[PDB]
């Protein structure tokens, strides 16, 4: 019951890229993200480079301009607001973490299922198996997927 987007085709854009990482390593972890959603759900993703995107991704430091500073290594990871227009559906990591496309560090890939789970107006689950836990657990990700409790939770908002 959170809010949700109003139309099925939602675009989003990299504002930047955290050096922890390669640039095409960070854009195969979102995009990988954003389609275990497309999977499950009518909506589908497009990125975009300039332009009115729906969905910000942002990877920025401490006090960042919004009411949501960031702390430092560990601890806050990421956060992410619910649809809306302007900041709205925005996701922004935290740079003090270190971002990986393996177990060490934080995983972008499951961090930004978990976030953009929030962009999309899911809130948390009590399933310790679910993504959208409070806590960050690191899962194989060859073999990550949603829990029914996650697929429940976005097929009553979509569809
Ligand atoms: N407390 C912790 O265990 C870690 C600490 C990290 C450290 O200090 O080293 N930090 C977090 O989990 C933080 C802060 C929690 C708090 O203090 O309340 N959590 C976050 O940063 C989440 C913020 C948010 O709610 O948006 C972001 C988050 C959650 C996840 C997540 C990833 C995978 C899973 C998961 C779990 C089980 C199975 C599967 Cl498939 C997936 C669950 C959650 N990834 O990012
Ligand atoms: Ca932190
Ligand atoms: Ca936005
Ligand atoms: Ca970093
Ligand atoms: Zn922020
Ligand atoms: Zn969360």
């Amino acid at each position: 019951m959170g809010p949700v987007w109003r139309k099925h085709y939602i675009t989003y854009r990299i504002n930047n890229y955290t050096p922890d990482m390669n640039r095409e390593d960070v854009d195969y972890a979102i995009r990988k993200a954003f389609q275990v959603w497309s999977n499950v759900t009518p909506l589908k993703f497009s990125k975009i480079n300039t332009g009115m995107a729906d969905i910000l991704v942002v990877f920025a430091r401490g006090a960042h301009g919004d009411d949501h500073a960031f702390d430092g290594k560990g601890g806050i990871l990421a956060h992410a607001f619910g649809p809306g227009s302007g900041i709205g559906g925005d996701a922004h990591f935290d740079e003090d973490e270190f971002w990986t496309t393996h177990s060490g560090g934080t995983n972008l890939f499951l961090t930004a299922v978990h976030e953009i789970g929030h962009s999309l107006g899911l809130g948390h689950s009590s399933d310790p198996k679910a993504v959208m836990f409070p806590t960050y657990a690191y899962v194989d990700i060859n073999t990550f997927r949603l829990s029914a409790d996650d697929i429940r939770g976005i097929q009553s908002l979509y569809g």
